[PDB]
């Protein structure tokens, strides 16, 4: 079948005017956030949030920045944490362009949102990101740091979009690998799982679809230079075996039906379903790659929000019974 | 790729299954709710409601029997009602094999579930059962039968699975041939669309997917024995034009990845699309159809059903959104 866009999915498509591949990173980074502050809308409907900026130092003195944003009026609340890892090809991204997404997120869960400011690349490589990610989660999921920002470690969930879908699934995989149960909820939306650039949904949505599998390429030239190194499965998680994705957590899978990534994405969710995993995945319809890291948010945008924070709301009850509390 | 089915969807599509074409309907029919009530575990884990029956009298003299679930402590509540449209390919299909499906939607709505058991085939054609569903909405959507069950018709919201999603859908177009402006939203669960039986999914599931090809065939027949018939959008939706699909309510449709019903369903939304519509449609991966009309619930059936109850919650917030 033809591809049939919905509208907003289609003027994104068509606005993508510029080549960010003939361009230095750092300067990308700049056009990008230029692009969210002088849009008109950015602000528009923009909700009301509780925002913390928070440092966790590790041993030798460095450093992870964390973003934590939760409802207003939750001050002595104890709230569920959803930790984010956003998209933007590990190149770019931050948490101005993925402002809409979490600021609603935040809301319609009535979560504490907190977004790792992961170190970009190519200033660092694989798999320094990785590890502040981990790093972050390990953190959150401690007692006496979950009640120093009062939300719930018995709840903590990851979620990320894209380059952080592609994150979050493979902080589960090392969380596991390091005997750790504390993650509770894995989100991936439309998230890299690999590096074949030819699959069929590569092919037919090589151009003109916002993402294009030249900046796939460019992405992954920055992160991982030496290709040898994207054989690891904590690059490219559809890469391992069925019994190295065993126990891990209930996941939503989300991917876009016109979307260089979705067949990867489609395909390490069938490997966690193969591997006796809790996992719910969806291919939306109509829809395009990179909804979530603009200055507004599509309506469809809205509605897989709806439906994650209903998802979200299922893997809460689970948990609570059998109780914790 | 590969389908992979989870593992409850894998255990039904392996079952050992009996020729229903090869019986009268009736039988059929006997032999289905025979299953649900013989299963230990059709009421096991099943959701407490408050269940009325209303009977409404059309104006040509027949009956619509109507079955009201709602909450318990909700006698004097005034919530939201979702009309309800059966799968079972316009021939079976009954409240006990939707049992499971609309109590659990009930109570995670917290709506008035109102599940119309219209005339099946072939006693009756199509389109006896169309008229009967569109009568059911206009009854509720008017104010005092509203007043009478306590239901909000403002967020009145059509659902149905298979057959009962094609119902879903064409009434919402005959109510917009009517100039009624009466139903906020269309819940289309793996719906039938249309009558090529050749697309790419019927040929990839024809067979070994619970629902069959040759099944969809002999359903068809039943329903529709004169093929000039099934030209008619009131049959097939995907057969309308686009304008012809302008302006309808706001729609969630949902198709399964191994199903035959997969590639029309999944073409009708795009229509809905091309037409300007507010239309979410999502695939869901690893299952098949019919997992609706059992005794109990999958969990990705339990999933959806969070999913649907999400999108509701949204399309009765929009409604009334101008009150402020």
């Amino acid at each position: 079948p033809t591809v049939k866009l919905k509208p907003y999915c289609q003027n994104i498509a068509d606005a993508a005017t510029i080549d960010s591949t003939q361009y230095p990173p750092e300067v990308v980074r700049k056009a990008e956030a230029a692009s969210i502050i002088d849009d008109p809308k950015a602000l528009e409907g923009l909700p009301d949030v509780y925002l913390e900026e928070k440092t966790i130092n590790r041993k030798n003195g460095s450093k992870i920045e964390l973003t934590i944003t939760r409802p207003l009026d939750t001050e002595n609340q104890v709230l569920p944490p959803i930790v984010f890892f956003h998209g933007g090809g590990w190149v770019v991204g931050s948490k101005l362009t993925h402002r809409r997404t979490v600021y609603e997120l935040t809301v319609r869960a009535r979560a504490a949102v907190i977004f790792v400011n992961y170190s970009l690349s190519p200033e660092v490589r694989f798999p320094t990101a990785l590890e502040e990610c981990l790093d972050a989660v390990v953190w959150v999921a401690k007692e006496e740091n979950a009640k120093s920002i009062n939300v719930d470690p018995t709840k903590l969930v990851v979620a990320g979009d894209s380059a952080g879908g592609n994150l979050s699934a493979v902080v589960c995989i090392r969380a596991k690998q390091l005997g750790l149960n504390i993650i509770k909820g894995q989100v991936l939306i439309y998230p890299v799982t690999d590096d074949n650039f030819e699959t069929d949904s590569y092919k037919q949505f090589a151009e003109n679809y916002y993402l294009t599998r030249k900046l796939m390429v460019w992405f992954f030239d920055h992160y991982i230079p030496d290709k040898k190194d994207r054989q690891s499965i904590f690059a490219c998680p559809l890469k391992a075996s069925i019994d190295d994705l065993r126990v891990l957590p209930r996941a939503l899978v989300i991917t876009a039906e016109a979307d260089v990534l979705r067949e990867e994405g489609e395909a390490y969710a069938r490997k966690l379903i193969e591997a006796g995993n809790d996992v719910t995945a969806v291919r939306y319809l109509g829809i395009i790659h990179g909804i979530f890291n603009l200055a507004t948010l599509s309506p469809t945008g809205s509605e897989i929000l709806d439906h994650i924070v209903a998802w979200l709301q299922k893997t809460w009850k689970l948990e609570h019974h059998h109780h914790h509390h």
